[PDB]
């Protein structure tokens, strides 16, 4: 199992600019010129995203063409930024075990040594994650058939608040929800997310459970600072490799850099 | 509790640079006032890493003035590249809990809600890592002694093999007797790790273990290819932040870049 | 009083850039979103400028947007490149008392310790400035009904040459109508100018006048060299702040850069 | 008259970097090259500026290399930086007409439409600026003997406060005295400062009171916050030319940049 | 005879980016603007290229306006990329003696010490090259009515294979056609290249063959290594001067860079 | 056979930069590093440089290690920056048969398809090139006793004017001599050199004679103006390549840049 991970892409529409001078569109396509340009290749793409910034048809569009472009099965899952009903229509072809239900979207992977299960945490008319009760209980009984084997849950929005003065106010605001099942489920090991638009990771019992960096622009981590700040760091993907018995997530930059060169012994420390 | 976890600064002496041409010490310089110009100021620095590049004085000399330019109290541990005997004349008097005894360099720092603990996984004479009977020993008391208080532990090599073609078969040698204890420890929830110069993680039962990016350069993540790349993609270093109950780590940039600005729902998505 | 002034942003339609390859709507968009996201919050935003490149609907179209998403009172002016009648059609509304005829748009602003003149320097069919004598009568009566108070005015042409090749030719034609004014008014003590696209001060009794440097393209001063160049140096903006009895006009920086840091007496002078 | 005038080189020793990452000594190399590379040659090269940052003579022995590479005449004045004494030894055989006292180091300059005053604000033992009782007295002589013939003065210090938070304080702090000399000699009308780091700008009188940004580090405006930052932002520096009876200065940009490209009509508003 | 020689443009539709995120047509806007700001002006500028990158009516419109800007005669021939049809309807204008026949483009110029040839090797349905019997015999005509005086050919694909993995399975593959040409031909000394975007160059009796860097794009030289990379690497062209009774040919950079500066004996070697 | 030819290193000191300002040692490094982390292997380095910049021993102890520190056999020549005797003390180490005697530095390469030959045209106390008496006789005994085999010189100094203003007049002054070595030995088809900055090329019978881009520093190709103008273009160098019977050279960038991805037909041209 190879994944290649990335979230918040933010497509705009034909010709538009996120806030009208980030190229989000530009910035993607490289981002997937990138992933399908890889030596070592990954046996799938997941995207936790926002997938598209306003919700517009026109954006679903550039985003289907895009993510369309890749040449990896996808998996796909809406963020606070998706408009669920088109999210379905445009992109249900890329990810088809989405379902046909565009307020139920979901899925099982049971490929891996690790099963993967994607949900929809984005709730309409707010910023704040939701996990319905249908949710749940589908969570529930895909953990208990799948008895020992590991299990890992990819959303949108953080389950707890991670002390971010702006991305706490509107994590998932039920994310207890979740961190009870991972109290009775010993089997569910990896929660990933989008929406913070950085790497910040945290511990809950056996769960790792981590946010992930935007292909585009990145939020920074405040803790007393209320002020919507948002930068153009570099941004970054998480790959997800099993390697035996573990699951080890890496980082892979998805900036443009010198190198790589060879190290050698005697260029380190000359004499 | 907020740290300002940096690793693997491989500072050369005062004329030189890395390989001849990366000039490590103006980027931890710049690193340096980097940190203690944040506005969130963190209570100390850690600092995992091959502190030095060769092992040399006149290196030591140089990390001491630009570590010690840094307004903050200092963990050091070494690695694989520093010198037992060196770190601690030079370095010890930025860490004094260190100890007087250059093979059993350790301390335990119980300030904060989680218990930290720096060890020293570096061997005379070989790249891999491996922990003293001592200090496995020194670890199981602490453990042991400590409660229900959580503990994270700073190491310099990672305690298990992460994939990587590269830096795996010169991890920590004896790093499953790590292992072991948290099997046998519940509290012991975060192993931090230098060497890898890369952001890598995993869990292991309760414990989070990951390792970190370098101030300056980095080693990208193969899973096949074993030739020795390194490369100048984005240096990061991690924020350590006690929320509540939660240990929570994000991911700082210490690329220059463009932002902030601030985000404003009517540029989002203008009509 | 804090102003932001900035000038010629020289929008081009959607889709579109200057020359073909200058993304001005993008610049634009940076340099507002900059702009209203400063600390210290500026009571309006001056745009001396040729707001539009070429004077057509749709590149006023994309100036209203933009312009428009700025979080400030705007007090706006014209070019040579803009067209009169357009100008008063799409940006009116976001300046009010430009008023309601195209060939006297002109107003004072009587808020702040120094009062604001604005003016419009342009004429159809030329790049040469142009004082309407209208516009001068309007100037006198202002300035004497004005009496001690300080003035400053803000036009698009400079009103005297400044020995600059490529752009005196061009400059304000009857420039000498409003240095007449600052001989009769000791009161007019500063005048501000665009179309230069330049950092060029000079001092008239008086009067500091001074043109600004644009928010993306830049033009150099040559002093016998007539070619047209035009470069991307760095882009900048004038901040004006009544401190005491003082206009103080200062330069901020448009152009993404390293730091801040904080200056430490150790790190500046080590031993 | 075409005079270059940069400021605050803050030259550092022969193995050093400001700070210890930024290349002082290469960027000034590469403003000295860059100046005496320009199509129109200036006359002179003034440098206002704190030449060295630590007063060291180390220092100021690359300052007399780098400075002395260049092709033009020089007018060279200390700021709060440098080492009255040193300043002498090191820097007199490039500027004779300094004198031979350190203390009291100044020259007018007459070859020029306008009449060119150098002079010494740095005082031993603080940052602040001070007029020497001579000073004050050298300079009443230099605008009394001189009748109508204009006069520029260039010192370190600004002579008064700007409502810059951080430099005011170490402002020149009888700067009023040399104000009270602007309004008793109506040809005094030019005053040129370093100290600042930035182009802020205002009038006093017939005075325009301008300081200059540096050649390499630059400090913001800030008119709240006290935080002693510096960034590197472009460095420029202020060309002065005698255009018949006007004194002009532009700003002439030190960074590299893409252009210059020549205007085109149909380039410009394409059918 | 100075020649600005550029090729593979590879022109988008209207606001289009290749692959989604290379700027071709901003790339060259500004290579234009670069070309037609030249201070040695060149006699015309030679386009050998794909001057578009899909074949398409709206890519020909984009490269007919920008092409158009150019202030030259232009000499333009197909490639690959192009559409021989659309190419004859777009661009002929702008090259009237390409003739009226698309499947036979071609013509000669008379009017420096070098004649020089303009050929069509590109084919329909395929990316290999493809010499007509009819292009062959025009050829065998033009250099015996020629006599001594020298030739030079462009023509999109190389003659011959170069060792190019990836480039050599799509040469011109009846080059051995041309080859035979310059066997007979003595007077052909010459052969110039697109296709290849890389400046690689050899030599076959008396004629030098060489391809072109691109003006945006370019693919590096892989001797066994099969994947179809590209890179954004410098962008370059050639310049064609005669010099005396030599044709000389130099790479004249596209990118924006530092500089230039005068070189000086005394900043050289210091003492 | 895989050839890696840079040129015109100019190392400087162990503290120094060219200039002051441009770090031709850490470039170096990287170029070094850079060329021994290639995938396809060369069989050896050809450096046809003027080495060093001052011809000083401290430089040739910079340029000892540095280049040692390739993992190729080196050919090395001088130019007229070089110093015969320093050359031979520090750089004959690294290419032994350079022989023994400083002012006959010579030597002919029997292992490839063609024969290479190394020659000295540096003359000391003068810019301009020069080949002694034994050269040109040791030259055209190579290629005398050397029969139908295809021979390729390497010299510093280009052996005809080029047009560029700047490089012409100190070119290789006897230059025309070779030239008659041109005329009267078929099988003598390369010729390839330093000195002049720039890729420039052209054919002189079946001589494709070429000069290289410098690892650092670039000088533009100017036919009017003889200002000695260097400048920061891109860096790159000639890599010569056997291939068949062929001899084919392409560029090799050495610059950091973006990239590269694959192509792919359907991101090429969507629908
Ligand atoms: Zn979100
Ligand atoms: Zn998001
Ligand atoms: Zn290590
Ligand atoms: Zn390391
Ligand atoms: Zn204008
Ligand atoms: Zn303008
Ligand atoms: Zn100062
Ligand atoms: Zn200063
Ligand atoms: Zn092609
Ligand atoms: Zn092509
Ligand atoms: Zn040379
Ligand atoms: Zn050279």
């Amino acid at each position: 199992m190879l994944l290649a991970h990335i979230s918040d892409t933010h497509f705009r529409s034909r010709g538009e600019k996120l806030y009208g001078f980030i190229d989000v569109n530009a910035a993607n396509a490289d981002v997937v010129s990138q992933l399908n340009a890889l030596r070592e290749r990954p046996d799938a793409v997941v995207v936790s995203g926002d997938i598209v910034n306003c919700g517009r048809p026109e954006e679903y569009q550039v985003a289907r063409q895009i993510l369309g472009s890749l040449n990896y099965p996808l998996y796909l899952i809406p963020g606070n930024h998706d408009d669920k009903a088109l999210f379905l229509e445009y992109l249900q072809p890329l990810c088809p075990q989405l379902g046909s239900d565009a307020n139920n979207m979901r899925c099982a992977v049971d490929d891996f040594a690790t099963r993967l299960l994607f949900i929809d945490s984005s709730r309409a008319g707010t910023s704040k994650g939701w996990l319905t009760d249908e949710t749940i209980s589908w969570l529930e009984a895909q953990l208990f058939e799948g008895g020992d084997k590991p299990a890992t849950i990819f959303m949108h929005h953080p389950p707890l608040p991670l002390g971010n003065a702006q991305m706490d106010p509107i994590a998932c605001e039920n994310g207890h929800r979740l961190l009870a099942l991972v109290e009775r489920f010993p089997s569910l090991t990896r929660i990933f997310c989008g929406h913070n638009h950085s790497l910040t990771m945290t511990q809950y019992r056996q769960a790792l459970i981590s946010t992930l960096p935007g292909t585009v622009h990145q939020v920074p981590y405040c803790h007393e600072d209320t002020d919507p700040y948002y930068d153009l760091s570099p941004a970054s993907c998480l790959m997800h490799r099993q390697v035996g018995e573990q699951w080890v997530s890496y980082q892979h930059s998805l900036a443009h850099y010198a190198g790589p060169w060879l190290y050698d012994e005697n260029i380190s420390c000359p004499t």
